[PDB]
């Protein structure tokens, strides 16, 4: 039993809700919130910009030190950093950005990072401003993640479209 509320159950392990991931994380304080990151951990917009804003830029400050030490992430890769005031940990995961010409096949590799954590609050990777098809992102999530994932979908029409089209 966990403290996630109001989710629709899609499979044995994948749950979905229409919600702002920032507000969800503040309420639940999950062990892990997933950020839709880029390789430079520059949290400018989308989920990343919103999560960073909610930390009063502390996420960005921590991220800049991470990059200065380690260099950029790989597309499809991840790192674990602090969750600040939102969660215990933030798993920064880089899905391919179609608006940069990155290979969509890397979306499966990106979701594989979730399997290192028993329970996660997450967005749909490569959706939104990353330019991929969200129906596809959900399909890959369900077919790749085996741990318990609580998906927060920002947009209501998308959420309803995602639920109504789910196989
Ligand atoms: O897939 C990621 C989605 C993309 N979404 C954005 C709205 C329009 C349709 C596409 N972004 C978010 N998902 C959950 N919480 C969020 N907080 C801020 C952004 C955000
Ligand atoms: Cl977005």
């Amino acid at each position: 039993v966990n403290s996630f509320s109001g989710y629709l159950k899609l499979t044995d392990n994948v749950y979905i809700k229409n919600a702002d991931i920032v507000e969800e994380a503040k309420k639940v304080k999950p062990t892990v919130v997933v950020n839709a990151a880029n390789v430079y951990l520059k949290h400018g917009g989308g989920v990343a910009g919103a999560l960073n804003k909610a930390t009063n830029n502390a996420m960005q400050v921590e991220s800049d030190d991470y990059i200065a030490t380690n260099g950029p992430l790989k597309v499809g890769g991840s790192c674990v950093l602090s969750g600040h005031n939102l969660a215990k940990h933030c798993l920064h995961v880089v899905g391919p950005n179609v608006n940069k010409g990155e290979d969509i096949q890397l979306l499966k590799s990106a979701y594989e990072n979730f399997n290192q954590h028993e329970v996660l609050l997450a967005p749909l990777l490569s959706a939104g401003i990353f330019g991929a098809d969200p129906i596809h992102s959900l399909r890959v999530c369900v077919d790749t993640v085996r741990t318990n994932v609580y998906l927060a979908v920002f947009d209501k029409n998308l959420y309803d479209k995602l639920v109504s089209s789910f196989l």
